[PDB]
């Protein structure tokens, strides 16, 4: 088997703060948090700060995207149930181009620039943005939603593009 078990996809810009994954990691006991971000991989201090923001009991390791892929692609005979981290869009892009099989993309932190739409106290998005998730959806078969935590609002794709971005 794979490396790696893919239990859960988010993609949040603010990564591992306040209790937000200590409530995701709830729904997946037995898995660990892998972070994947280029910039990350490098910044010590960073790496620090997320892995003592980390649910008590839940591992935190962190890849760069080349590094992630060459680990999942790696075969064992115990695999390790991971739920992926994203930062952003594009390096969530970057690894599903690169084969790496996620099929539940939760959007759960998008900060608000002058680019891109709100949506949520949580989530705004561009129009390039969500033009980037429909690829992945139409691609990869990806199961595509916004959600902050696990018991707030539930926004699918689809009603993201009829009623933010109608075309």
């Amino acid at each position: 088997s794979h490396m790696w078990k893919i239990v859960f996809a988010r993609i949040d810009d603010r990564l591992i703060h306040g209790q937000v994954m200590t409530r995701w990691m709830k729904g997946f006991p037995e898995a660990s948090i892998v972070i994947i971000d280029d910039e990350l991989a490098v910044d010590e201090f960073m790496k620090n700060i997320y892995t003592m923001a980390a649910p008590p009991g839940v591992k935190v390791k962190v890849f760069g995207v080349d590094a992630a892929l060459k680990e999942w692609s790696q075969k064992t005979s115990v695999e390790e149930k991971v739920f992926l981290l994203f930062k952003n869009i594009d390096t969530c892009k970057r690894v599903m181009d690169g084969g790496l099989p996620i099929t539940t993309l939760n959007i759960g932190g998008v900060a608000k620039t002058p680019q891109r739409k709100g949506i949520s106290q949580s989530v705004s998005l561009s129009e390039d943005e969500v033009k980037t998730l429909l690829e992945l959806k139409t691609k990869y078969n990806v199961d595509v939603y916004l959600q902050m935590i696990p018991d707030s609002e539930k926004i699918h794709l689809t009603t993201v593009v009829e009623k933010y971005f109608p075309e």
